[PDB]
């Protein structure tokens, strides 16, 4: 279940955060503009940079946890706020949110494994109308 893939992915963090948000940004090459000193670059080369990997495995760690505190895949109000009102997000829409969440689900519906995609994907759009709800246009 969804419990379950927090633990697998907190398991091999690193890897499932890299990979996932590699599968985004070659899913919606656009989003680049967001992360201007990732453009012109191939996956191992992204994976070779100290921050690419620092900076994805941040992210995803917070996004376990905003996981890990949501009741059937409804996350924290608390937490969607934090999420807009972060200084790093000031110009981001919900689109920038719904594509990450677009490519992580479909990332686990490729994988080999018994991810909960329907949960994932549920876990989305609740995240995407939360942040909505906090303000994010
Ligand atoms: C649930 C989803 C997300 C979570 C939990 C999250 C979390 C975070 C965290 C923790 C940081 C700080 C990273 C660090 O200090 O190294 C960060 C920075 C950032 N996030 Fe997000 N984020 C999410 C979604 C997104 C999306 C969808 C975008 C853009 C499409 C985005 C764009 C950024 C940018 C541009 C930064 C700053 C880049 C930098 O570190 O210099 N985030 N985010
Ligand atoms: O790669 C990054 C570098 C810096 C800040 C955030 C990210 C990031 C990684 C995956 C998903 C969303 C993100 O904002």
């Amino acid at each position: 279940g969804f419990k379950q893939d927090i633990a697998t992915l907190r398991g091999d963090l690193r890897t499932y955060a890299q990979d996932i948000f590699l599968a985004f940004l070659n899913k919606y090459p656009d989003e680049k503009r967001n992360f201007k000193n990732y453009v012109g670059k191939s996956d191992q080369e992204l994976k070779s940079m100290a921050k690419f990997g620092d900076h994805t495995e941040k992210v995803f760690n917070l996004m376990m946890e905003v996981a890990d505190r949501a009741t059937d895949c409804v996350p924290l109000a608390s937490d969607a706020s934090t999420l807009v009102q972060m200084k790093q997000h000031s110009g981001l829409t919900t689109g920038n949110f719904e594509k990450l969440f677009v490519a992580l689900v479909e990332y686990m519906r490729a994988s080999g494994q018994s991810f909960d995609s329907q949960s994932w994907d549920r876990f989305g759009k609740n995240l995407v109308s939360a942040l909505s709800s906090a303000g994010m246009k």
